[PDB]
Order: C-alpha cells, then sequence, then structure tokens
C-alpha cells in the first residue's frame, strides 16, 4: 500500500475532483496537482522517428561460436562461449508510429551490443542491399517514398518517379517486391548489415567484411493477400508476435555469419566491393558462423526503452571501422544527429542507451543533466595524472586513400543493372509469378513515361524479367 | 526553370554526390549542402498531439441562416448571410498518427472560425457526450485506453477496468458500442460541442447553450465486420475521402443547430445541465438552426496547416463563454499548454493558427521570432495614447457563484444510469442487437470481476439492456 | 587513472588531432569523436531564467528551534530540533546570468526544504514587499525594468513611467532607493516572504502567516559609489564572496521568523493583510522564532545544480497553504510553467530537485526519460490495492469565498500611499539623505511628466520625503 | 489607437486585474488573457551563445573600391561600386550574456553579405590569430577559460593549464595580453578573417587569402586601470557606443584589405599558411585595398536581429573556399549545429537569416514552419521540368589532397615560438612594459609549475620577453 503523490512528494488528498467554487462551480488556479498532472500529460509526447518510427523491441544475448581474432581486433568476439548482453529493435521503414506491420518496406534489424570497449551499434535490415549509393540522396528517397506532402497518402507515382530516375535502385526493388517485402513478422526474417565494413585485426591488417543474421525460425513471408487477411484484424501483428513469442519463452534467434575480402579484390571485380546496391558471391566470399544470438527478454516500459533507443552506424568499437561507402558515410552523421534532436543532447544517459563499459570525458552540461557530475577539471590537456587522458593502444587504422582529388564524382564500375538480373534468374518460377504480380499491382496507375522507365530498367537486368513485366502491364516494348 | 540552392541561398552544383576523397573514397566534412540537408531531414519531425494524433483538415466557409443577436452578442454570428472563413480537423482519438481510420473511437471535429473578433475554436466531437465528468481524470481515462505502456498493444482488460470504477461513464459507451463507434468517414458523421457553454446577449443576459452539427451527407456507421473489411484495404480511408470529396467538387456540410436552456433550469432538472455526461432533451429544448457550414479547399501542405494546426476551448469570442463544466475548465488550461510544447512558444503565429482580426499586444520574443517586431514600448501601463490600450467595451460577463468554499468535490445530482436507459431504450431492436454484439466482442476477454462491474452497471441503466448483455457473455446474474 | 572515453564507452585513441587527409589535408566526416564532443559542446546552454538569471546556490541545514504545531501541522516545523536539508539559491533580478552583482535590484532568497512530506519552496527576496499586487501586469513591469528591447539597455524613463502609473509602487520604491537597493553581499541580507501564506493546524484552524529571515552576519548595504568602487574589479563580488565563506567554514546562517494574523483581522485593518505591497506592524504582530538555516556546503557542478534548480511557491506542504494575494497566485502558476520550458517535462527529476519523500504517480514519460519506469499500471482508479491511492488524511483546507461574482476587480482599501509615507519617516536622516540621493540620480534624466507624477506619488507618502526629491530634482512643485 | 488584443485577436477588457472569487479572492483557471500572457512571458529566453553570447548588432553597406575578378569568381567583389547590404555582431568571448563589455578578451567580428548568389558570412575577431590549431581543441580551450564549473568564476590556474600545455598558444597570448587585448570600443578595433581561405577566378585558378578591416575611426585600447575605470560605471559601454554613433549620424566604417599567396608557396615558408596561429608578413605580402563598409542603422529589435543572428564560416559563396586549416574545418561544422540547437531547425527563415538570393529546394517541415509551403514534389530527380534543379555552372573547386591516409597527426612545421618574438619584438617599450604588467597580474596566482612553463614558453619566443616576465613574477629560471 502506497500514497499517490505530486513530483514534489506530497502526498495527493483527492484524485477524482479538481478544486472548484462549491461543488459546481467554475476551477481555481491554484491546484497545483491538477496543473502538475495535466502538464506533464500535455508533455508526453516526443518526436517519432523520421524513418523507422514503427517498431518493436527486445533484449537478449550473443554467444561467439568461432573466435574472429584473426580477422578483427574487437573484443566481443575474442573468444569461443564469450557472451554479449544486446537490444535489439525491428521496424518499418516509412509509415508513422501507428501504421500497421503489414505493409510492403524493408524491416529495421538494429543490434546494440554492450561490448566491454563499449557500445558496438549493427543498424542492419532485413534485405542486404539499399536502392541509393549516397546518402545526399536519402532525403528524396524519402520524402518519394513518404506520404504525398499535400494528401498525407503514399503515392506510386511519387517514388516510382524518384526510383525509375535513380537506376542503381533497380537490384533493391527486385528484392523488395518480391514476397520478402512482407516479412510474416520480425522473428521469421533475414538480418544484414548491408554495408561493406572493415575489420582490423591486432596487427593492423585489414579486411572487407558483410555481416548476415539467418534465422533460427526460417524465413517466412506475406503474399499481398496474406497480409491484407492480417491487416483486416490486427495493425501490430508482429509487435504482438515478438512481445509473444518472448513471454511465453519461445524466444527467437539468429545466427551471425559474415563474408571477408581482401581490399585488393576491388580489381577482379566488376563493380565496387562498396556500392550497397551489390552483393558479394557466397560461392567466392563463403559464409563464415561467428555465433548466435537469442531474444529472451522483453523491456520493462515501451517508451523508456523502445522508444527512446538509439542506434547509430558511427558506434564502432576497437577493429570495426567504416568503410568508404558514400551511403554509410553521410548515416555516420545523421543518426546522432537526429537522435539529438528526437531525444535531448543527453540522449546517451539515458539507460538502454547507457555503455557497460566506463564513461569519462570532459563533456558537460546540456538539457536534462541528471547525472551528478564533479570536479574542476573539465579540459584536456591537464596538469593532472588522476584525470582521464587519451589512450594510443586504441588509435583506429589509417586507411589508404586513393583520390588525390576533393570530388563529386559517382564511383567508376556502377553496374546498376546486372545483379539485379542474376537476382531474377535466381528466383523460382512461382517468385518469378509474385515478383511480376506485385510490380504490375504497384505500376498500373503510375504515369506512362514512368512506367514504360521502369520496365526499361527491368528489361536491361533481364529481358525475360522486362518482358514478363511489360506483358502483364499490357505496355508494347516492341520499338525499343 | 529554377535553381536548386542552399538555405543561404547559394545554387548547387550537384544534388547528387557526396564530396569525397576521389571517386570512391570516404567523404568530407567540408560538404555544406550535404550536411545542411541532411540535418533538416533529421529535423523534420515534431511531436504527434497526445490524443487525436490521427487526422485531416480542410478549410471552408460557415454561413449564417438565422441571426442569434437575442442570444449572443457573437459577431459572427449577427446577422442572416454573414460568411466566416473556417478550418476544420477531423480526427480519431487514441492511436498515433499513421494509425487506422477503422478503429472504434470518438471522432473529432474541431472548427475554427476566423471572426471579425478574434478566432473562434469550437472543440467538438461527434458524440455528444463525454466519458468523464472532470479534467483531473483525463490522464487516466487516456492512459487506460492508450496501448499498454509495456506491451504498446490496447488492452481492453485495462480501459473496461477504469470505466466500470468510473460509472458516470455509462452514458457514453450506450453511444460508442452502437455502430456510431466507427463513422464511415468524416463526411457521413454527426458534430457536438459536447460540452454547455454560456450564450450572453447585448443586454448582458445570460443562456446555456449546447451545439449539433448535422452531415448534409447522412449518418453512415460502420459495423466490426465492415470496419474490418475497409481496414484491410485501407488504412486511411477518411482521410483519402475527406481530400477526394473536396478534390472532386462533392463539398460536404453541415447545418449548425443549438439547445438553449435557462440558467434557472438547473434547479429544476434531476441532473447537472452542465455535466457533459449528459444531453439535454430534444422534445424539452428543441434544437434551433443557426447556419450552415460546407468544406470546400484542401490545404497545400499537411505538415504545415492541418499537423500544425492548434485549437482550444478557450479560444472564445464575445458574446460565448464557458460554463462550469468542470471537464471544460481543465480543457481551458491543456489546449494551449500542449501547444506551446508542440509547436513552440509562437505558435500563434503559424499561418494557419492566425487570426484574421488584428493582433496588438506586449509580449515578445521566444523561439522563432519571425514578426519583425519594432519599438520602444513593450509595457502597459505607458504615457503613449497611440500604444494599444484595453477596452472595457469587450469585458466578459460576471457569472454568479453558488459556492461558499474551495472545494474537491464531485457534482451534486450524478445520476449516472438514467440517460444510458433512455439511450438504450430509444435504439431500434437492429441497434440493440449490434450494441450488445459490440459490446460482448470487447468484454468477452476481460477480468471476470470487472466484467461483472460493467454488466451491472448497464443492468442499473435499464434492467433489459444488462440482462441482454450477461446472457451474451454467459454471465448468469439471477444471484444479484 | 583513467581512459578519455566517447559517450559509446570506446576509449579514446588521440584528444589533439581531428581525422585528416595526411597531416594538413581537409577533415573527413568519419571522426566519430569530434563530432560527438564538437556536438555536446554546441549543446551545453539552456535558456536562462526569464528574471533572477544571476544567482548563487549552497545547501545546508534548518533547525527548528519552537515547534509551530499549534499553528501549523506542517511536519518540518513539528519538534524542537527538528533538522530538514535545504538548497538556497541567491540571486539579482533582472539582467541577465553575467551581470554584474553590484546593481540596484531586489535580492532573491529561494530556499528548498526537504522535507518528509515533501519539498517545501519558500521563494523569498530580500525587501519584505512587492512592486504590484496582481500577477497580470508582472510581464509589464518586468518588460519596463528589462533592458530596452531595442537598445539592450535599461533606462529610467521606461520603469518610471510604469512605476508611476502604477502607484501600489510607491511603498517598494522607498525601500529599493534605500542603500539596502544594493545589498553588501548574500549573506549581510535580510529574507522576507513577501506574501501572506495561511498556516492551518491539524484542527483545520487558520492564520495568515508572514516569514522574515534575520542575517546572522547582520545587514550591510552599499551606497552607489561603494557599489561602483566594487563593480570595477568584481562584476561577481556576491557569488565569490558566498562560495568563499563558506569554502572557509565561516557558513553564514539566518534565524527564521513568523509574523501571524488572525483572518478576521481583515476588519480592523485600514489595508487589506493579502495586499503584497504591504508590511504588518511588528508592534500588532509581532517576529516569533522559528528557528535557524545554516548553509554550509557548496555544490559539487554549479550547472547541474544551481542552474538547473527550480524553485516554485506552488510547492506547499500540509499545514501550508497560498493566501489569496491576487500577485501569489499568479507565481503559483508561472514558475512550474517556466521550468518546464527552461528544464524541461521531466525537470523534477534533476537531483537538486528531488524530494526525499517518495513520489509515486501515473505521470509518464516526456523528453529525457531517465528512471527506469515499469508496470502496466498508469491510471487511477484500478483494481489493485497495491497501486498508488490518493490519501484522505492530506486533504487541503477550504477556504471561505466571500465573493459571489467571478469578476476582475481591483480589491478594496488599496491605499497605496500611507505605509510608504511610515517608512520614509521610519528612516535616519542618514538614510532618508541616501533614498533622495538615489532616487535624484534615477529620476534625473526622465521624461518631465513622469518626474513630476513620481514627485507627487512620493509627495502623497510623506509631503517632507516628496518636497526633498522635488527640491533635489531642481522641480518646482508650488501650485501644487 | 489601438486595441490591446489576446493573441486569437480578441480585444482584452481588461489588463490590470486577474479573475477572482470577487474582489479579494483566489483565483480562477478560466483566465486566459492572464494565462496566455504569463505562459508567453514564461517562454521569452532561448539559449545564449555557447561563446561570444555578449553582443551587439547593427546593419550597413560594403561597397567595392577595387574589383577582384581576376582573383575570385565572388558576385559580390565583381565590379567597382558594388553595394552589398551587411548586419554585423560585435562581440565579447567567455563570459554570458550581460557581463562587462570591459573584460579581456578577443572581440568577434562577424560580418553577413547579402549577396546575389547568396549569404557570405566572413566570421571574424579583431585579432588576427587564434589559441589552436584544431578544432578537436576547442571544446577544452573554452572549458578552461569559461568559469570554473564550481565556482562560476573564471580562473586563470586553468585556462593557463591548459595554455601551457598547448604552446602553439603562444603567438596569439603575446597579442591579446597588449593593450589591444581590451578595445575601447567595437568601432576603434581591428577585424580580421583570422584563417586562410580560397579564391578561386572564373578560370579556376586558386589562390591563399587572408582578410583585414582597418577601422576608419583608429584602432585604440584600454589599460587595465582605464578598463576598470570604465567598468565602475557602465558594463555595457561597447553596446552603447555603438547603438549612439548610429544614431547620431556618425557611421563607423572600415576599410577591407585583403593579402594574397600562391599555393605554392607553402613549400618555402617555415610555418604552414593555413595554420591560423602564424601571420602572413605585410612585407612578403602586401595589403591590398578592396572596398569599404560602413555600418548606418541599428535594428529595430534586439533579439530578433542580434540575438537570433546566425553566421557561419561553412555560408560561402562562389568563388570563396574553405582551405584546409584544420581549425576552420571544424567550424564549418560546428555553427550551423549549434545555430539548429539554439534557434530551432528552421533558423535560416528568421528574417535577419534570410538571404536576398531566392531560396529553392525540397527541404520540409520542421518546428514553426511558417513559410505557406505548397506542391507535390519534394525530391529530386524528378520527371518534372519546372521543380528546382542543379546547376553544374555553380560547382566548388576540387583541391589537391597530399595526404595518401586518413590519419590524426599534427602538421609539420609547427613553429610555435618565431613569429609570437617577432611580435614581441615589434612592441615599443611601453607596450612591452603593458604586456609583462598584463601577464604578471594574470600570472602571480597561478601553480608555480604551471607558471613556470609559461615563462619557458615565453622565453622560446624571445629570452628578453622570458626574463622580463620571470623577474616581474619573482620566479628564478637559473637552474634551467
Ligand atoms: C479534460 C478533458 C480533455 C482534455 C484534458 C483534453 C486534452 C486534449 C489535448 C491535450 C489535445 C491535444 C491538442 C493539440 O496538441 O493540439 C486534445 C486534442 C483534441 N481533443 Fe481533447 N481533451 C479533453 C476532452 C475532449 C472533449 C470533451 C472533446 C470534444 C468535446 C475533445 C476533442 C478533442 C479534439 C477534436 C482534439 C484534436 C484537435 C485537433 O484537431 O488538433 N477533447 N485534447
Ligand atoms: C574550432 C574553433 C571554433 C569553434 C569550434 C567555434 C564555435 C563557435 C560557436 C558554436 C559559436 C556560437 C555561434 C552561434 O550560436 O550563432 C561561435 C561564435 C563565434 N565565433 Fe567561433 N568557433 C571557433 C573559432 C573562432 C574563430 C577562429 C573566430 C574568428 C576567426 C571565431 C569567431 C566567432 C564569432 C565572431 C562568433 C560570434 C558570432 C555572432 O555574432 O553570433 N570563432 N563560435
Ligand atoms: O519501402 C517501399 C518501397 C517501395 C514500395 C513500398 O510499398 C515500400
Ligand atoms: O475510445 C475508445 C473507447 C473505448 C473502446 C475503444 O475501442 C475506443
Ligand atoms: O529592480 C530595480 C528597480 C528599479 C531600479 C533598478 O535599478 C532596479
Ligand atoms: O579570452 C581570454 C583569454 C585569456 C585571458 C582572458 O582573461 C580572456
Ligand atoms: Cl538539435
Ligand atoms: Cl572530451
Ligand atoms: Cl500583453
Ligand atoms: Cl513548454
Ligand atoms: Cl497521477
Ligand atoms: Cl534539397
Ligand atoms: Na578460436
Ligand atoms: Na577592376
Amino acid at each position: 500500500h502506497k500514497n499517490l503523490t505530486t513530483n514534489q512528494g506530497v502526498p495527493v488528498g483527492d484524485n477524482q475532483n479538481s478544486r472548484t467554487a462549491g461543488h459546481r462551480g467554475p476551477s481555481f488556479l491554484d491546484d497545483y496537482h491538477l496543473i502538475e498532472k495535466l502538464a506533464h500529460f500535455d508533455r508526453e509526447r516526443i518526436p517519432e522517428r523520421v524513418v523507422h518510427a514503427r517498431g518493436a523491441g527486445a533484449y537478449g544475448v550473443f554467444e561467439v561460436e568461432n573466435s574472429m581474432e584473426k580477422h578483427t581486433r574487437a573484443a566481443f568476439l575474442s573468444e569461443e562461449g564469450k557472451q554479449t548482453d544486446v537490444f535489439v529493435r525491428f521496424s518499418t521503414v516509412i509509415h508513422p508510429k501507428g501504421s500497421p506491420e503489414t505493409l510492403r518496406d524493408p524491416r529495421g534489424f538494429a543490434v546494440k551490443f554492450y561490448t566491454e570497449e563499449g557500445n558496438y551499434d549493427l543498424v542492419g535490415n532485413n534485405l542486404p542491399i539499399f536502392f541509393i549509393r549516397d546518402a545526399l540522396k536519402f532525403p528524396d528517397m524519402v520524402h518519394s517514398l513518404k506520404p504525398d506532402p499535400v494528401t498525407n497518402i503514399q503515392d506510386p507515382d511519387r517514388y516510382w518517379d524518384f526510383m525509375t530516375l535513380t537506376p542503381e535502385s533497380t537490384h533493391m526493388l527486385t528484392w523488395l517486391f518480391s514476397d520478402e517485402g512482407i516479412p510474416a513478422n520480425y522473428a521469421e526474417m533475414r538480418g544484414s548489415g548491408v554495408h561493406t565494413f572493415r575489420w582490423v585485426n591486432k596487427y593492423g591488417e585489414t579486411k572487407y567484411v558483410k555481416y548476415h543474421w539467418r534465422p533460427s525460425e526460417g524465413i517466412r513471408n506475406l503474399s499481398m493477400e496474406e497480409a491484407a487477411e492480417i491487416q483486416a484484424n490486427d495493425f501490430q501483428h508482429a509487435t504482438r508476435d515478438l512481445y509473444d513469442r518472448i513471454e511465453k519463452g519461445n524466444y527467437p534467434a539468429w545466427d551471425l555469419y559474415v563474408q571477408l575480402m581482401p581490399l585488393s579484390d576491388y580489381d577482379e571485380l566488376d563493380y565496387d566491393p562498396c556500392d550497397p546496391t551489390k552483393t558479394w558471391s557466397e560461392e567466392d566470399y563463403p559464409l563464415q558462423k561467428v555465433g548466435r544470438m537469442t531474444l529472451n527478454r522483453n523491456p520493462e516500459n515501451f517508451f523508456a526503452e523502445t522508444e527512446q533507443a538509439a542506434f547509430t552506424p558511427s558506434a564502432l568499437v576497437p577493429g570495426i571501422e567504416a568503410s568508404e561507402d558514400k551511403l554509410l558515410q553521410g548515416r555516420l552523421f545523421s543518426y546522432p544527429d537526429t537522435q539529438r534532436h528526437r531525444l535531448g543532447a543527453n540522449y546517451m544517459r539515458i539507460p538502454v542507451n547507457c555503455p557497460y563499459a566506463p564513461v569519462h570525458n570532459n563533456q558537460q552540461d546540456g538539457f536534462m543533466t541528471t547525472t551528478r557530475p564533479s570536479g574542476h577539471i573539465n579540459y584536456e590537456p591537464n596538469r593532472y595524472d588522476d584525470q582521464p587522458k587519451e589512450n594510443p593502444h586504441y588509435k583506429e587504422s589509417e586507411p589508404v586513400l586513393h583520390g588525390d582529388r576533393m570530388v563529386r564524382q559517382k564511383i567508376e564500375k556502377p553496374n546498376d543493372f546486372k545483379q539485379a538480373g542474376e537476382k531474377y534468374r535466381s528466383y523460382s518460377e512461382e517468385e518469378k509469378q509474385a515478383l511480376i504480380k506485385n510490380l504490375t499491382a504497384d505500376l498500373k496507375g503510375v504515369n506512362e513515361k514512368t512506367k514504360l522507365l521502369a520496365i526499361c530498367n527491368f528489361y536491361r537486368a533481364d529481358e525475360d524479367y522486362g518482358q514478363r513485366l511489360a506483358d502483364s502491364l499490357g505496355v508494347d516494348i516492341r520499338s525499343y
């Protein structure tokens, strides 16, 4: 038994009635409990994420099966059996917070590893490639996919306009308009790092690395029709499914694999290994098992933990570094940037975002300083040996630069169509029918010029792909 | 033909490629366009409304059919034929932005009238009563209805716990669990002021008033099955319908009616006429036609106009005043309070929120001061005859207080069950079946003790109502 | 010995050099330590207080000498010897954060008591009366005093315009333009509650109360010339003095006294006992000793504790209530209102602001939620006996209301001039000379019509007062 | 004659009295005017600048005397006689708003040129060099200078600890501790761009450039004693002086000169020409006159225009580019970053910040959207020829990179002491005495080890400089 109180810790005598002029009269300004309670209620909401607003979170554990010290000095990967706590958020992409989980979209797959050398965030998606290869385009791509800024409804004519004029999107669309565009839920879903990263070992040797998460529950997708049937009855079915699995002890898991590639393979390839519109062949760069992540604990409060969770591809740990991927390079900025706005300058003190490893630096102040700071010395260098100092054992590598000028220029060997064709041809007949069906439903109402350009991009990927789509849409492409 | 520019007005030479060390190298910090563009993208989102987050807006005109000058000095209602521009937002209540418009909920019906004596907001709902009668309870009610703070899913066990222990909710629930709980769209929908207000005429005489909006399009509601079928195909059908009707010239309209009641009628009624859980009998207080509102223009930008729209029940004009309704009283505070948070201190300068009537006062500064202020004199009284002065012609009335003391005390004559029973008995047999069906599907999984308490509250409203609900739920209530 | 780290807990390898293209080239975007460190730096500052921006804080202890249980049920005053921790901030009023502490102004004297029944804030000044008696005028008065909104310099012509047209200010100015307008430092300074409050005992009996703090260090004031001489070498002398006293173990202290007055004395007086322009005679309502406050500890971090400290007159505890003073009534609203803006919705979780008493309520979320919330139940009423409930033993009193209407109307018996005259006559000859000198230097450059109105207000207080000021200003008032 | 109104445009009947229970009773919640007026007052303040918080602004005109088209394509410099509007803000550095203008500090000299190709900000100081050469150190330097985080008083022992351990500061301190460390006012003051920039002409040819502003009023400084005498009577004398000059028609002016240096001169200088701790010889790189800036208009509102002014070194225009200077490189980021926090995401729409040149882009939304956006197309590429497109005539240059790796490494040829010695020897005997006097007063209380290190740095600049300082401080330097 407990008293209801104000935020001043005064017990509340009456949580039912406002203070008024007799039992029916107007209300008095001197009602601190009323005003305090309504003023806080009036301030509950913070801005949603600019993308991936709809999502759900869980905690778990990552365990190393095969130590990776030959290839990376990352502490959390250094010994067989080594266990690291994680927090994970899954998400959709485009629509706002309360939107259905049955819509077509990539799904977010964001893993925060609380390591002994700091927090490591691997901010992935289910699908292993992306629509674009330069961050400068991301607001455009997003604006095109987001609800129309006049009508508040998503319009295929808008995002197809952008995508068709951005033919590097052709590989991604070939995956997204398979039925994997609507995963059955967050458990029965692939995960991918997408980008090439650099792994650096204790000798300073570097490899390119790709990450892949393979669901213990298998991959399962929804057709458009199966999605509609779910949507009719539940607009948060994946959020429900994840919570429910974990509450009943049926913990979902994923095995982590990597691919590794020498830096010197750049010239051996007909695409850029750091173009995030490209996968690497599993035949040429085989998947190597690392370990397993199991999610086994729901959050205690959705807002405090899942809503306020902050992930960044720039939360890298010794041994793991960015590649030159221009898309990744902009993400390194944009995540902490948006989080300072969304969550406050001190968002890194919110519990879910706090490292397990110690934090000591000379940053200070900012909105909502809750950490009881102390001491006179908030600058370095200083004369005091006991104050925090830089540690040269933790310097990052020094990547070689091949360019001799500061330029704005597309990568060489963009190769926009070849992998899309390879993917298309890798589909079963049943999967090819689904892809054509889904693309046809999306493209049938768009501007004719845009519709033709889409067909041409897919035709350049594979002639059969393009021809089938043309026939399904009633578009005669004989004169080309 | 136009240049893309930065926010500094410098034309952009390349909107495709980040600035990099050669064609494929890492990105440079000196890329003002990349950073400016991403940093603004990163800051697009503001907090959604704490309730009524999902909604849609339109502009139009209100035209007076019958002058109301016998009863109110309100300027916009003074003359036959007098036209006042309006902005209107419609909304659901509980779920976030992006949520479906096929869910059970009251619907918001918020009208801003841009009058010659200032902006007048009538911030209504479709349904004419409310669940509670004191604002101190509003955060509780909302929290009970909102998705569970652990699971992020709405849970009937939670809101039925609250409602059943708040039996003044019984009349509201008797309307909301009719099929009017799911309006077909925003056009084919009732509107209501809900509260009693005070109308004050040129002689200073006051009457109680209620407001009603009657759709020219008639009322159409969705059964739970029809709502499911629409939810499957379109999560935003009401937003779509409203835009589309207006774009095709099929402008929706509502007639405005009032009921009027003498102050003195308090003492003779068996309920409090300022209890917003009560309606007034249309036999005893007949609807009187005032005018018609037609919505004929979509906004140019959904975020700037509909998202940023701010309404408050405290935006009253001369001739129209609050009543003593303890629910209304809290609303006077909470709306501009929340809006200062949600939108900024200067939210009243956002174009949709601006009055047509001139604004002159000694307020200053605050975030995002865009108005080019000038002058030395920002205080009153002052010696300058040309500076803004108070104007005694515009004083509000001086309501009589019946209370002796500052108290926290429930109103007399709460009468929580009688009108709910009257409503129930007014339903056709088909409508009583729908009610019971919709209640049954909501209650069937709730805690048994809460379930029984719901049944008892409805049984107190009407025996046949309560017994049918009990029969439908398999609950034997004969021992009580 | 400690590593410098990022906020992710990654040790920093180099805290000297940015990451660049070779040793002399431009900087890279992928420098997380640079960006994180600059971005936090860029966000250190929050808005200063709207008034009393310049100030200094200290902790200490309040110890009861004479229990007050006969007059108030306040827990912290219930027993001889009972000790309550305090946090105190002292301040100037008008100028910004870095402004000199040698300027004429009231001084703030804000005491937060961490009691067993919640935090109690007594938000006083040194001077025992105020310029104005209604909170509607506060923004006006402030705007007049503040630096001119064009020039950013304070202008006597502006605030004298306001003050002269607000003659209830005449008592306050008669104190403020004595040399007590510039206290020597914060230790050698009086403290006052200013307002009448209500004390309520365990029988529900109410008295009016005034609070007074008497410095153990005695009162010392600066002449204008002494203030200039300090200002020449130190613009933060009072902040220095306070820190330095406490660091040397020379702890300043104040004894707390109250005056007590029956509610029924209203009719015995020629002023309103709740008019904050008025003092109560010490002959007729003698000072009664309560206890002593000693300040004995400097804060650990000036931003986290002193800058982010939030006090509100509405932080009242059982046994202590507001009076009907219209000036106080507005303050009840304005402090927590400004603090939500200045500090965040969750400002009451900031350590200095936290109560020692337990906090349990159904409030939730808001920016920077750091408190690890949990549980499914965030609403009341609820069916769970272990969740927080209202406690009727802690209801506030029910003050009698004498008015029968909602009005906007000045108090009866404003009596604007009598106490100013009494104060003037109470001054020693030396003190009267300083008053006239100080007023003369302030008035000599103002508008002649305003100047004359000031002289007339002071003449109405006391003929000699007014005549001396007139002579000193070269104004001939023969003919009035 | 004008009515006082609410923000809703309703005329105010009484701007004196709150609404209350009779003439002396407590206040009612239904007082929209009171709560609106107090709530806006409660939100007047925004965060001050993190540095340069104290300052003053004015408008004027820049007129070209010698067209610079041989060296830069900058539009505003292209023709003799061409006039460009400016806004200028002058400032101190370390102390807050409200601090005196008689303190030692660099002075800010920030110039916004409203050019036909966009806004160009030259964000200078009076002194032509800086304490540090890498932006990574800036928060450390600032934190050491700023008031101690515990005491709120600036402590020489703190900043001398930093500066001594940062010996690249030696040249700066040699200027700052001359009497030019306290300019007499803002008009009688030098201006400097500080950094090397790059100028690029219409043929694509690049030169290094430095900017210098020479006051038509001459340079005049204050001794410590002359500063104290002013500080005694006016803590805003420079703000006053500026306003008063312009109001009286006595417009202050500065001639703009540049120094120009071939890129290839790097290799034969004994310093790095992009090290902002270094000046360029005026014998070897003579000052070349460009034009004249006259300040002739005070702002209409200090908050809206001077407080909310936003400058950034990254507001460059075609023809003017950053150099590789590692200090400048971080400024390019930090200014718009802090401004998004300080002012809002849409700070560039605040009138003083708006370009004269057209702004057209696909950015949208964000807090306080006041610009009436319209249109369906917010993404590029798109199919619409009339939507904003990139324009390749406005690409920036492609600087050659000399580095072959991503490194964190100090520049070659730091040469920390040579120019400090040259400056010392360039002082008159009178100026050397002032320098030693000013340094001695600053150093006399600092830690002995730090004090010695300071003496040693200045001794390395010039043996006489160091010996005199040692003698003045009573430090025996023999055993070194
Ligand atoms: C004490 C009772 C209530 C409280 C405390 C309350 C509070 C709120 C709050 C804080 C908002 C968000 C406003 C914004 O950010 O702009 C809101 C929106 C709204 N409320 Fe209420 N509300 C109450 C009762 C009601 C009632 C009785 C109705 C109808 C009679 C209603 C209809 C609405 C509507 C339509 C909106 C959305 C306004 C818009 O379109 O922007 N509310 N309410
Ligand atoms: C890395 C080094 C530096 C950093 C990180 C830095 C950062 C900042 C920041 C964050 C502000 C606040 C600006 C605002 O809120 O609008 C500022 C203001 C200012 N800085 Fe710097 N700064 C640096 C070096 C310099 C240099 C070298 C100069 C002169 C060359 C300078 C001149 C100014 C001026 C004049 C202002 C005030 C502009 C105004 O009037 O608002 N700063 N700086
Ligand atoms: O993220 C996407 C992209 C394309 C279509 C779609 O429905 C969603
Ligand atoms: O707003 C409401 C109230 C009750 C049930 C419901 O589904 C929605
Ligand atoms: O607070 C005040 C009031 C009047 C004069 C002054 O200098 C300060
Ligand atoms: O900016 C500065 C630097 C050094 C001493 C000082 O008083 C101010
Ligand atoms: Cl921000
Ligand atoms: Cl740091
Ligand atoms: Cl006002
Ligand atoms: Cl706020
Ligand atoms: Cl609560
Ligand atoms: Cl853009
Ligand atoms: Na191993
Ligand atoms: Na020329």
